[PDB]
């Protein structure tokens, strides 16, 4: 894979051990990016943000930097808007903020929201460097709330995307296999996908442990909500003293996750194909995702297709081995959707959720019938 | 210098080079239909006709321009059928015996089930001498819909500023390997010869008041280029009787279809498709109505590193100027169509008993595209 993609060995879609301070000079931004809960409980955090000089981004002049003040302005972006997430809300993003950090997203080619490679790729660090990649030794930068299972819910989602990375630097070997005419390398190389993918169901399942439904349900869904066709925020957010009408932009989402998208992609599942609305969602997350991994993605397509040329060649174990990837994403999506009965629609329910349930029946659907015998 | 898997010739760029006539003996009852639709409409007789329609098998268009022609012919007739006399009478269903093979041809080659650009441009066309150079006055289209419809100057002014636009097109290479091997002499001559390309496509566009006529292109030739996404005369969409129980909406005819409307702005950085703008969406939407091939090439731009960020890194005026001109060559042509849209929708809409949409759009496109000027 080019590095080009900004692809990584060992973390895959997920950027390599994030930066965690900024340069001094932006310390003003850092302190209310850190303590989000405290300054939300006390009542204290739009008048902290409007206490704020306009910083300028110039200063930020690495990728890891640039990535770790998008990080801080969105949560701070997030919070200055829900508030304490009950119905008051803002939709007159700052200048002090609102500039730098629409500044900074269009730069690293991102919309001014936070993002699940905001939250999820770059919100993370290791404890101790020389420890391996476990929940342990790991911890993510910012919180919303306390209580609010952040750590869990983004720590659970990157170690999906690292497990799925071991199948990942796979797909060159799948396309070169093709190329070359080589039917054996192409059917161990789907099995090690398929293996990989059934590897990270596993790492899916740590969720329990980290992330309990009151808490998700009742403030952290809230927090990662956008201003997309919300009636809370009809015409969307102000991003005062850059852009003059209000802009809207979708919230965080799975579908944001480029190992969520790329195996569909991989196996010719065409999720992005037809008018339908899940299609739509799926192709507009790209403009969510970082530059270099939306264009991994597009490449992907242009590449021949690994399903056709599985159905020309007659060969049963090829097809078990194509089926086996395949049935390992059905696996992902029915899990996914226990997930989101158990941590939105219960909770829900119990007040005196349904689109994400069917949108993801509508991808697990997607997939299943994509299988060349039944699983 | 550009690579055969992106469909793109040298001479006429992005069209379809020589394209085909007539389709093998077995279709020649689509045919018939689709070279007579003038008189066809008119008489009323074209949807009886369509109706009592055997459904013929694809499997007979063997090679990918009478694959083409093919798509030409249906889609033609498919908005025959759908819009007849343009009236207000409509079709809400497509029969099975021309919904089927044309749903089926349009999954063989990646393209939605409606007439697009590519069709009706890119591929509708013919010398009248093949000795002579490709003019408007050695030229003719394949199909029209009406009489004094000017579908020949619609679609082949369309052709010429397609072909015009594809002298630039084969610089791009020159500009990559420029970028990559630091040649700034090089990368200079390139944008400049870039720029003439562009210059030149817009004193081509000049031509379409010599061959369109204001009343008849929005009174006869705009409707039967509409389709059926966001369009109140059939709100669900059109069912393709056969290949789907349900309506699918797909998108008309439209500029955002053409490649080399696109393809200049991501290879000079202008993000086009960037901010969750109307505009935006309706761009990258559009990529999926282009021929694969095309939509590959706009996505390998992409993915290529920035010829912005590379002229603003290098601190040279030289280069910068020979950017604008590429820039200001881009805001002339977005300038010109308004003007066009002015005379050919606006007007002749005033007088009548999505214009203004279209309108906005390029407002949107060019305005865009003046704010990525470096002076
Ligand atoms: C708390 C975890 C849950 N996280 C989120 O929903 C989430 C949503 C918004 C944000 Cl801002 C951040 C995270 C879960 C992760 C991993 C989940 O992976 C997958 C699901 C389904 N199919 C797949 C096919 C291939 C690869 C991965 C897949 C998606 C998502
Ligand atoms: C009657 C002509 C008009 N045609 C159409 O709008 C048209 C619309 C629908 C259909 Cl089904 C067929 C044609 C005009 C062509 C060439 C026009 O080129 C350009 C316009 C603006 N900017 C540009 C920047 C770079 C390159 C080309 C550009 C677009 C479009």
């Amino acid at each position: 894979i080019s590095k080009e993609y900004h692809i990584d060995e060992e973390v895959g879609f997920a950027l390599p051990n994030p930066q965690e301070n900024l340069p001094d000079f932006y310390n003003d931004w850092m302190f209310i990016a850190k303590h989000l809960p405290d300054l939300i409980e006390s009542g204290q955090l739009r008048e902290r943000v409007e206490k704020l000089n306009m910083l300028s981004i110039d200063h930020l002049t690495d990728h890891k930097s640039q990535r770790l003040a998008r990080l801080v302005l969105g949560c701070i972006t997030m919070a200055y808007v829900w508030g304490k997430g009950h119905g008051d809300v803002r939709k007159v993003l700052p200048r002090n903020i609102a500039v730098p950090y629409c500044q900074l997203s269009k730069k690293l080619e991102l919309p001014p929201i936070l993002v699940y490679a905001d939250c999820v790729l770059a919100n993370w660090k290791k404890k101790d460097p020389n420890k391996p990649l476990t929940y342990e030794n790991m911890d993510v930068l910012f919180s919303f709330r306390d209580g609010d299972c952040s750590k869990g819910f983004f720590l659970v989602s990157l170690l999906v995307e690292i497990a799925a990375a071991s199948a990942i630097k796979v797909i060159p070997t799948v396309f070169k296999a093709m190329q070359m005419q080589e039917r054996d390398t192409l059917l161990k190389a789907l099995l090690e996908i398929a293996s990989c993918l059934e590897k990270a169901l596993q790492v899916f399942h740590q969720i329990h442990d980290h992330v309990n439904p009151k808490a998700f349900f009742s403030v952290l869904r809230i927090y990662l909500s956008g201003w997309k066709g919300n009636p809370q925020l009809s015409d969307g957010l102000v991003y005062e003293g850059f852009w003059e009408d209000p802009k809207e932009f979708a919230g965080g989402s799975a579908g944001q996750s480029s190992v969520f998208q790329c195996f569909d992609v991989l196996l010719g599942i065409q999720q992005t194909a037809g008018g339908g609305h899940a299609a739509q969602f799926l192709q507009d997350m790209r403009r969510y995702m970082p530059p270099a991994h939306r264009n991994f993605l597009c490449s992907l397509e242009s590449n021949p297709s690994v399903r056709e040329f599985v159905l020309s060649k007659g060969d049963a174990g090829l097809r078990e081995a194509y089926d086996a990837c395949v049935k390992a994403l059905v696996s992902l999506r029915s899990y996914h959707l226990q997930i989101v009965t158990k941590y939105i629609l219960i909770p829900a329910s119990q007040q005196p959720g349904t689109d994400l349930m069917n949108f993801l029946k509508t991808v697990r659907s997607t997939t299943e019938k994509s299988l060349l015998k039944e699983g």
